[PDB]
């Protein structure tokens, strides 16, 4: 099975994809985060950001107040399985993580933690 998702992120502040399913036969993950806007990141910023459905929230309120020198996310943040960078326009990061962390039966949601951007980029994960 395939064990990789390209996702893109624009000026407008939504994302390709509410739902990504991982396979339970991958031993690791990735996601291709890219930005095609024209907006640089301190405006227009988009990173992918994962954790169980129930400590989302906390990871966006604590990413808000951490500001754009964190990329919006709080430093040691021990409830992010797995994130890409903060990028603008024209940029692109990769993340790849250990398909070990994740749990048949246990509810993820993927996330922006740009301040606001989660009322409208955010998704599930599952791992099937
Ligand atoms: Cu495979
Ligand atoms: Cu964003």
């Amino acid at each position: 099975a395939e064990c990789s998702v390209d996702i893109q992120g624009n000026d407008q502040m939504q994302f390709n994809t509410n739902a990504i399913t991982v396979d339970k036969s991958c031993k690791q993950f990735t996601v291709n985060l890219s930005h095609p806007g024209n907006l640089p990141k301190n405006v227009m910023g988009h990173n992918w950001v994962l954790s169980t459905a129930a400590d989302m929230q906390g990871v966006v309120t604590d990413g808000m107040a951490s500001g754009l020198d964190k990329d919006y996310l709080k430093p040691d943040d021990s409830r992010v399985i797995a994130h890409t960078k903060l990028i603008g326009s024209g940029e692109k990061d990769s993340v790849t993580f250990d398909v070990s962390k994740l749990k048949e039966g246990e509810q993820y949601m993927f996330f922006d933690t740009f301040p606001g951007h989660s009322a409208l980029i955010k998704g599930t994960l599952t791992l099937k």
